[PDB]
């Protein structure tokens, strides 16, 4: 499946992949290299709750490659400024980080996490991800000039900002490409449509352009804490399709093939509200399980791990319990412990990976859409050993 980054995975994982694990702990920064040695190691002491005093609440930490090399690069917009600590090739970072961009931050330009969106993006295909936000006036880019030179912020479209009335308690924004030419396009939700905005790859965007009249808080009655909406690709064209877990079940409206949008139908009733599926127990996901590299459904339940198989064309098979763990009947909490699906194998074939109250946890797909047994990774980056998400940030992440 492709690239797209979101406000709840703003980090996004490569399929196929072998991806690793990122912490940032109390102490500074962690990493999981997936291989052979599973082992946590310290690569900078930063970036931390107690290692520059970052905060969740007013400080944002991320992965991206910032020079081209296919390495991610440690990004963390903090209280003055944007800092960037880079990969170094061999499981170790550049310590301390540099900072690039006296913007984006807290004391910057007043950004603030309960306002505004902050995201890493290659958005001009350079190779090199620019710093992309939803601030106030709308969307602002800094241009990654290389050598770590970041460019003045400039205003890449007046839409999609506090000024426009976007809210992060009423409204979502993505970035994905809808178009079909590589290149990374604005979708958000808003008060009564879906708008995209296309990339023109020299960091403007278009005038934005509403191409759904549904899945919006005044169009349908979807809800942040109830509803949660995704944009994949669910045909295989690489073009990004909607999909939302409404009451009923699941909608989506499919891409035309130009960033056009075709009608809003049910297409699975299950994984919603009438279901028993709660923003508050549960986790529900969009990812590539099988051979077809379609967006398939997967949802952390009561009893377990629950997937639905998208036949190629959007359409969806019978719902089946694949796991029965990582679900809140066995202790699983959204508060506490971190679920994500990404391929750790290499193999096209999303896995699930568990960040428990005690051990991380994978469970490996067979390459089928269906599971193995549950593996031990490691017994660190957990609740028992001083992770929490009031504190910490933790990833699925592709260093390399
Ligand atoms: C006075 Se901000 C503080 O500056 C030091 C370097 O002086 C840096 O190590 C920290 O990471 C940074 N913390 C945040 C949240 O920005
Ligand atoms: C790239 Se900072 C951005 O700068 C413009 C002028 O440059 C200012 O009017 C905005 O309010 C400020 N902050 C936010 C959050 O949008
Ligand atoms: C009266 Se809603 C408002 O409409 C205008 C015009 O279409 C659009 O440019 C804004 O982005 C949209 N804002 C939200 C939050 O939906
Ligand atoms: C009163 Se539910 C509402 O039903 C209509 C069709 O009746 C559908 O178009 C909306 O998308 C759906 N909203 C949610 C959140 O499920
Ligand atoms: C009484 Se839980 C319930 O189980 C059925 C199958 O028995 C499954 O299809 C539902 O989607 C699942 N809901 C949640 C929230 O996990
Ligand atoms: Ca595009
Ligand atoms: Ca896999």
């Amino acid at each position: 499946s492709v690239v797209v980054i979101s406000q709840a995975l703003p980090v996004p994982t490569r399929i196929p992949g072998v991806a690793d694990l990122v912490g940032f702990g109390n102490g500074g920064v962690y990493i999981i290299r997936n291989s052979l040695l599973i082992q946590v190691v310290k690569v900078i002491n930063n970036f931390g709750y107690d290692a520059g005093g970052w905060r969740v609440e007013k400080h944002v930490r991320l992965l991206a490659d910032t020079t081209g090399d296919n390495q991610s690069d440690v990004v963390g917009f903090g209280e003055n400024g944007v800092w960037i600590s880079t990969n170094n090739g061999n499981n170790t970072f550049v310590d301390p980080p540099k900072m690039v961009l006296a913007n984006f931050a807290y004391a910057a330009g007043g950004w603030r996490v309960e306002k505004h969106i902050r995201f890493m993006a290659d958005l001009r295909k350079t190779g090199r991800a620019d710093i992309v936000g939803f601030g106030d006036g709308g969307i602002y880019i800094s241009r990654n000039n290389g050598g770590g030179q970041f460019a003045p912020a400039q205003l890449a479209l007046n839409n999609f900002g506090y000024a426009q009335g976007w809210r992060l308690d009423r409204h979502l924004r993505f970035l994905a490409d809808v178009t079909g030419d590589g290149l990374l396009d604005v979708v958000g939700f808003g008060e009564n449509q879906v708008y995209i905005a296309r990339n023109s790859g020299n960091g403007t965007f278009q005038p934005a352009q509403a191409v759904v009249n549904n899945f919006c808080i005044g169009a349908g009655g979807w809800t942040i804490s109830a509803h949660p909406r995704v944009v994949a690709d669910l045909t295989g064209d690489r073009k990004a399709d909607i999909l939302g877990f409404g009451v009923a079940g699941v909608y989506t409206s499919l891409n035309n093939g130009n960033g056009t949008f075709g009608a809003v139908n049910l297409v699975l009733k299950d994984f919603g509200v009438n279901s028993g599926w709660r923003v508050e127990k549960h986790v529900r996901c969009v990812s590539s399980l099988t051979n077809k590299k379609v967006g398939d459904i997967i949802g952390f339940g009561d009893a377990g791990v629950y997937v639905a198989l998208n036949n190629g064309n959007g359409t969806f098979g019978p719902v089946k319990r694949v796991i029965d763990n990582f679900g809140y009947n066995q202790g699983w909490r959204v508060d506490k412990h971190p679920r994500f699906v990404v391929d750790l194998t290499g193999d096209g074939c999303a896995d699930i990976v568990g960040f428990g109250e005690n051990s991380v946890w994978a469970c490996m797909n067979k390459g089928d859409g269906t599971f193995g047994p549950i593996m031990k990774l490691i017994d660190d980056m957990t609740v028992s050993k001083g992770w929490t998400l009031q504190k910490t940030v933790r990833y699925a992440a592709n260093l390399y």
